């Protein structure tokens, strides 16, 4: 009823059967071709893996178990007094395929509060890290070190039945998600608040609120922003580096801690998790150079100059998209409600009215619309979260929700080791001649 | 000259132009098909990536830049007064595609000696890790923490040209390889020798010898074993989880420290890097039940009984190999030379005589021949290294050579982000129906 674990136990046989049926009908059906170019091009365009939790709708943006962002905003439980979807709800959705009730979300909040304690060896290690070790490296190292807590790793050693893997994956994933705000808050405080304590978990608060408390923030609007942010960055299909990495490392039966840590190493890559930062830097430098009271015309002028030097307009354009990412719109509405007077926000709203100015005036992009990362920095900075080197840690805490919901299902469904075949250039040149 | 970095700088343009033409002429050529089953089955049999350093014939086993293990055992430099190939030469081969001279190997030993220092925060973290944190977790966490020393990460943030990425990746890889024995030996001694010190690096020893010194082994044969072990586990194509994880995380421009630590979390998975231990636990059990000097007859009994009960013979089979693993034969040759009368070895050899026979007599094999992991445990245990949980740390140190060699090249050749397309079961169903 409230116990997600039993609800999941009842859902798994149905999904197994549905998959078995489809594979028995179509296992040998060709869904795509592999070219030499795909091999050299990072598997671009190649349908490579099954990932159940989210799908990119090319006319509506990301869908979470079939629900668009606007639909999650309407349907997911809010905190009492709140307008923003609780990440607990999102996770319940990703795991079950169902919108939770308020009571299920409350049960989930309390489950994560109960599991939130850090072992001292991780507290120690975090407390010993130097300030020149990047927050993401601290996050990954700590999560790795938490695997001393792994239920799954120990059960596997004892010879547990395959039919039970998902249960221990579930437990470890619940433990991890509950711990992550503690880890992330310890890093923030050690780096930017002189090593002060994170304080206590409150059994009766949602996950986002316990998080913003441990960070040392008090602002209701910042907790609402955090609720939204953690919901919308939660999952984006399986093919992004962080999801894929978790998937790949999980497929070797590495526990959730190791899988998630590896994922965070992928997220730390400049081409995956640093878009938030690049935008904000660019906005800062812009606003200082043209002033707050900049007119459309002069701002338009600036953008043209930027692009006349083959410099990118950060956060406009994407890999796979076709319209304003609802993940942006979502933050825009937030800002228009809560900080309409803020200068940097007013610039970001001004860049939205003007920048689309055709990336088809080129032909060498694919989209003139802003992605999620064009809006996130200004909101964080507005609320006093100015340490841009930490922004990817927030993305990482969000992304836990998606990749762990999927990891539970991958083991439930008995997905095997991921092991594609590689070839060398020499090998391939020979292969194409034969 | 002897400077590998200048030699590599001269090779790269050649290979760039050769790939550019090949892709121009044959980029659209189809090399394979994707089926529904491949998507559900972990990309099994799917040509997914280009990986230049090594190629596995299902038939004759791994080739390092076109050279088999037997060929490398003869051609690669040895230590003065030794018979086993030095890992240094293997790395040189993987990087350049050329067999090194003695002098080049000597230069590379000294480069690694000089780069071997750990920063104080990493020494501290290792000394503080508790005894219930697995060696592989310690190794991954430590390597992640070393990324404070990344030249690549700092250059990237300053806006270095893409033409130069390979240089900083090379520098960081050389630093990581140099440090890994220090990290590995600290772990070993902290866990298994009550925290005693690793001592010092000798500037004129090879990498493997410095390593065994720091582990506390002084036996010349154990150094020779280590030299061979680190050479032969170095690389096994791009599709294995450790190499693939490194490739995938690397493709987001994460530095070698992050890429490698992610790879280790993959290696730590039971389906990837725990086979050695699983073999050795099975053999030990076997040699209790059926006694010390068992007869072929009684041995074949146990093997039949194992198969009958639906139980697996660890150490036999593979995801692509379909014949005796040359990495096994290697370890056999070493055993026949150095420890023929060892009882546990006699069993391993006995099992090679029996197990392949009965495995086909059954016919549910696909690969009835032993892989590397069938043979390594009894060699390690022979020399006093009985801490099974540590064995995968040795594999990891070896594998750095292959994956970092390839990572230099991936960046040199400008390989993009790895980003396959995922699909849900529902989405795939709809895709196929359309
Ligand atoms: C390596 C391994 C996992 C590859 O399996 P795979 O490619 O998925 O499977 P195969 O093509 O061999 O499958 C044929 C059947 O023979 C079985 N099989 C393979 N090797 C076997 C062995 N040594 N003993 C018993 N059964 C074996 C498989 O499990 C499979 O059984 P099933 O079809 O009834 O489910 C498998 O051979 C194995 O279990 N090896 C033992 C562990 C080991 O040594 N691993 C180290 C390599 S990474
Ligand atoms: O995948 C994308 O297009 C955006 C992204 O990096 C993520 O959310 O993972």
């Amino acid at each position: 009823s409230t116990n997600l674990k039993d609800i999941l136990a009842d859902l798994i046989p149905k999904e197994q059967a549905r998959i078995k049926t489809f594979r028995q009908q179509h296992g040998k059906t060709v869904v795509g071709q592999i070219t030499v170019d795909m091999m050299y091009g990072g598997m671009r365009g190649m349908k490579g893996l099954v990932y159940e939790t989210s799908v990119l709708d090319p006319d509506e943006g990301i869908r979470f178990r079939g629900f668009s962002i606007p639909e999650c905003q309407k349907l997911l439980p809010k905190a009492k007094g709140g307008e923003e979807p609780l990440p607990e709800g999102l996770f319940w959705l990703l795991v079950t395929g169902h919108i939770p009730t308020e009571e299920q979300v409350s049960w989930l909040s309390k489950e994560w509060a109960k599991r939130a304690a850090l072992p001292s060896h991780v507290v120690t290690m975090l407390d010993n890290f130097p300030t020149n070790l990047h927050p993401m490296s601290q996050l990954s190292a700590a999560v790795t070190a938490l695997n001393s807590e792994s239920n799954f790793a120990r059960a596997y050693a004892q010879g547990i039945s395959r039919t039970k893997y998902w249960e221990l994956i579930y437990e470890d994933s619940m433990d991890l998600i509950a711990k992550l705000p503690c880890v992330a808050a310890k890093i923030y405080r050690n780096l930017y608040r002189e090593g002060s304590g994170i304080g206590a978990i409150d059994s009766n608060l949602d996950w986002s609120h316990n998080f913003t408390n441990m960070l040392g923030y008090t602002d209701h609007q910042f907790t609402e922003l955090t609720r939204l942010y953690l919901t919308i960055h939660s999952d984006h299909e399986g093919g992004n580096v962080s999801a894929h990495t978790s998937h790949l490392v999980g497929s070797a039966l590495s526990d959730p801690y190791l899988s998630f840590a590896a994922a965070m190493n992928g997220l730390a890559g400049p081409l995956h998790g640093l878009a938030n930062q690049e935008v904000l830097v660019w906005l800062t430098q812009l606003q200082k150079e043209v002033g707050k009271d900049v007119s459309d015309e002069k701002l338009r002028d600036y953008i043209w100059n930027t692009l006349n030097s083959g410099r990118v307009v950060p956060g406009y354009g994407h890999a796979v998209l076709r319209k304003t990412d609802p993940r942006y719109t979502c933050q825009r509405e937030f800002a228009l409600k809560h900080l309409p007077n803020d200068p940097m926000f007013k610039l970001v709203a001004q860049l939205y009215k003007i920048v689309p100015n055709v990336l088809l005036e080129q032909g060498k992009a694919k989209n003139p619309w802003p992605n999620v990362d064009a809006h996130s920095g200004v909101l964080l900075q507005y609320y006093g979260m100015t340490e841009m080197n930490y922004y990817t840690v927030l993305f990482g805490v969000s992304r836990a929700l998606g990749v762990l919901a999927q990891l539970i299902w991958s083991r439930a469904l008995g997905f095997p080791l991921e092991r594609p075949k590689s070839m060398s250039t020499e090998g391939l040149m020979k292969f194409v001649d034969s």
